[PDB]
């Protein structure tokens, strides 16, 4: 029966199919991985016929290329499954213990090479930084329901507490890549960006909503408790004009006036809310 398992295998043509798509998703063309490449992909995570981690492996070898292009482009296909593909692909990712190396990555091709490498590097950080957050609180931020009834605005003091600096870490990594709306000049850094956006205002919202529920219970928690609050009110603090920055070069680029202002206006009412404990 293993035998037969193993045979069986042997005469599958699905993982074959599955590599070839994902080369078709990562080729040296210089713009975005094609839709058709992606939605089949996505499709592919839904299969309960297809071996997730082979196609994980197969996105982790295309970042052994030497070409930005190739290497970028797999990432960005890795991260546009993470976010529309099956949850079992995040689900996957997180329970790996190494993902991806690419903090020497360096293509001295050209100068466009050159260019894109800084970005690579960073986008590694923030998808391993994606997949990490999932592993630690089994859920993925940007996916839980928001709102009064939401994950983030009912959680306990003990898990909120524990909860609320592993989203500060992850938007750190997101934060990091730290594009100029004038380097936003080609089809592949553009499609990560476009994720990165989608990924932010997401964050953005689950990060408040943790923020509020800290501020709601600021004054029925232990000593040590407001403590780890306070550090956690400090480090938000710290990261507003970053994250203004980043709000002002997604709108030079062109809802989104309408989620970034919501995203202005609750991060603006919580400093006034931290400020006026302090």
């Amino acid at each position: 029966s293993l035998t037969d398992r193993i045979t069986a295998a042997q005469h599958s043509v699905t993982g074959s199919a599955v590599s070839k798509t994902v080369c078709k998703a990562t080729t040296h063309e210089i713009m975005g991985p094609k839709k058709k490449h992606l939605d089949y992909l996505i499709q592919c995570t839904n299969e309960m016929n297809v071996n997730i981690p082979q196609l994980a492996d197969s996105l982790f070898e295309r970042t052994t290329n030497s070409s930005w292009v190739v290497v970028f482009k797999s990432l960005i296909t890795t991260h546009h499954l993470m976010v529309y593909g099956n949850e079992r692909f995040i689900q996957y990712l997180a329970s790996r213990n190494t993902l991806f190396n690419l903090s020497n990555f360096l293509d001295k091709s050209g100068l466009q090479g050159y260019d894109m490498s800084t970005f690579i590097r960073r986008y590694s950080r923030y998808l391993n930084e994606k997949a990490v957050s999932y592993r630690q609180v089994a859920f993925d931020f940007t996916k839980v329901k928001r709102g009064a009834d939401g994950v983030m605005r009912t959680m306990n003091t003990e898990k909120l507490l524990k909860t609320v600096p592993i989203i500060q870490n992850q938007m750190d990594a997101l934060l990091d890549f730290n594009v100029n709306s004038n380097e936003l000049t080609n089809g592949v850094i553009n499609a990560a960006f476009m994720l990165l956006f989608k990924d932010a205002i997401r964050l953005f919202a689950a990060y408040n909503e943790g923020i509020i529920n800290l501020l709601e219970k600021y004054f029925d928690m232990k000593k040590n408790q407001c403590k780890e609050g306070l550090d956690i009110y400090k480090k938000f603090l710290t990261r507003m004009t970053r994250i203004s920055e980043f709000l002002k070069v997604a709108e030079q680029v062109g809802n989104l006036q309408s989620e970034v202002e919501g995203v202005k206006n609750i991060m603006t009412q919580n400093v006034e809310r931290i400020l006026a404990r302090g």
